[PDB]
């Protein structure tokens, strides 16, 4: 159904079943599918396409030429009624693409809130994206990719399917990411390599000097110890008992699959 | 002319002379030129632009924001009535671009069948593309480029004008291709380099173990012999007399211009 | 106001206050804001978006899916009425983006004349672009970037905010530019490096053999002398007294901030 308070540009095409929230705004030449759900105060500038089984939050801003809920580029996919969930307060820039999941992958492509998806940024089937993230121009995510909170991805950067990107992480741009990227680190180059701890961000974010240091130590333990993960894991765990920020490493390790970057 | 069985969204703009096949489908806000020819069962999702002297097959699927038959970015080009031919069963993704040829280059940009042109993939004036190919996200082809059957091109990969890309070849992605790429090989890096034989594909494709080996030998002959091409050519030719898959090398060599990758 | 001689496609949406020049051409499904000013003989193919406080010259050609005057991706920006000025005779290709400036940056994004902005090329808030330039496919400019006359930028090339790009310069493509790029040079690679003097262009442009040589010497002085800039500056200045083409180095140095490439 559609809100009396909602604005629908005469030129737009809303399909029957499409549910549109109050005070939302649908600009010219947009197309909204019958299974779409657009939250309050959300805006579709114009020439936007929203289809599939898509759920979109409130106060989102979506620019022209974006294509959301679209069918994916998987060859196995065949019209199965997969989904897309998008949080609130996102800013989705021109030409951005967000594809519906695969039953195989789990049928769901998810995007959190308060994120910034720059131009031509691409989100593949079955990804998962947190909050307060930033994906720069042309950044491209492969299928099954997971990006965590506060993560920032350099433009023209490619993330390889199944990879995980830690919270507070910083990815160069003009980079290629093939293994998992642990929290708080900065990565770089074609085949990213760790450059250390994203201090600046931790700073800007409110982290204590102690955590920031605790964090720094963990990194060392990891990349500098010369020990194998299997040997450090515990060391970190311990540390996490005093410094909570560290537990992040742990949880992450528990998800890592492509192993980490080096 | 237009098929009574063909669907034309009221919002679309079909120009007089535009010939549209049976059961084709033209979505909202599309524009089809007067010299366009769209085959049976072909679909234009919406917000699509087809112009120029363009011939499009059947059962093709073309997504929003694609621009086909468009005029090219050559500075010498001046409105000459050049062409574009597209086969059948292709899947042309959002924001893809396919430009009309140059009289100089030969006036024709051609695309085969059953290909997969991912997002923002770009096909320049005068290219030639086979069948069952895949061009990934942001892949960009320069003018006069030739891509052969079963070829696969990594996303964010650039191919340099006049280059040739062998059948069954695999190109990395985040790569730059400046010389010709012989059949069955895998290439990689900014200034691609051979990595060997795309075994996996040959496997998946039905190639015999013998051909696959014959192929493997030819590669060696090429890159490992330490002989100059002029010296190996014959060796290969011979081999091709027993293993037909090999003749591919030959034909290729007969087209190579930028010389090969190393 | 709008010219009786101007063509406005019924489907387009021109806002009240939008001033459109004589003999201009506004294609289907375009949107022109109330503060837009489009010069004589300028063309908007279709599905184009022009908004903000934008001033556009004459005889410009703008292709579908371009987005001009759009609001920028700066997080500090908040709806301040910043501007965009575009010269004449430009050719702005599909999916190009040109964003409005920031009050902070100076509130103005400017583009000269006779330039060629290829597909998906991106111009950030507060940039400055000269004349007769070329930005290739996917080329992306960061904020506060300055590109000078005759400059040419390789596709898939990224320029870092605050950088300056000399006149007659040539940038590789699949490159990353982080420091200023002096006039007449060729740059390349991920983290561009000087390759020498763009002789070919100087040739094609009409430069004398003497200037071309004078130029060549200056380069040497710079990169080969092994002296520090502070020590060469004067040497060059002097030289500029006889060879005017050289003064370019000087002026440039006077703007350089990120220092130069090496």
């Amino acid at each position: 159904m559609i809100d009396k308070s909602a604005f629908v540009h005469p030129t737009a095409i809303v399909e029957e079943g499409a549910s549109i929230g109050a005070n939302a705004h649908i600009g010219p030449f947009c197309i909204v599918g019958p299974h779409v759900e657009i939250g309050e105060g959300t805006v579709l500038k114009s020439h936007v396409v929203v289809n599939g089984h898509t759920k979109i939050g409130r106060d989102n801003e979506i620019y022209q030429f974006a294509s959301i809920g679209e069918v994916n580029q998987d060859l196995k996919y065949a019209g199965e009624p997969t989904r897309v969930e998008i949080g609130d307060r996102n800013r989705i820039r021109e030409s951005v693409t967000i594809h519906r999941g695969t039953v195989q992958g789990g049928g769901l492509t998810k995007v959190g809130s308060d994120n910034l998806l720059m131009i031509n940024a691409h989100i593949a089937h079955d990804c998962t994206v947190g909050n307060r993230c930033i994906l720069a121009n042309n950044a491209t995510l492969a299928g099954h990719v997971s990006v965590d909170d506060f993560a920032i991805i350099g433009g023209m950067t490619a993330v390889h399917q199944f990879c995980i990107i830690g919270a507070h992480v910083m990815v160069g741009g003009c980079s290629g990411v093939a293994q998992d990227v642990p929290p708080y680190v900065i990565a770089q180059g074609n085949h990213a390599t760790p450059f250390g701890v994203n201090i600046e961000g931790l700073k800007r974010r409110g982290f204590s000097r102690e955590a920031i240091t605790a964090i720094r130590n963990a990194y060392k333990l990891i990349y500098r110890s010369g020990k194998t993960l299997d040997e450090v894991k515990p060391e970190i765990a311990e540390l996490a008992e005093t410094y909570p920020e560290v537990k992040a490493f742990t949880d992450f390790f528990a998800r890592s699959t492509r192993g980490l970057i080096r």
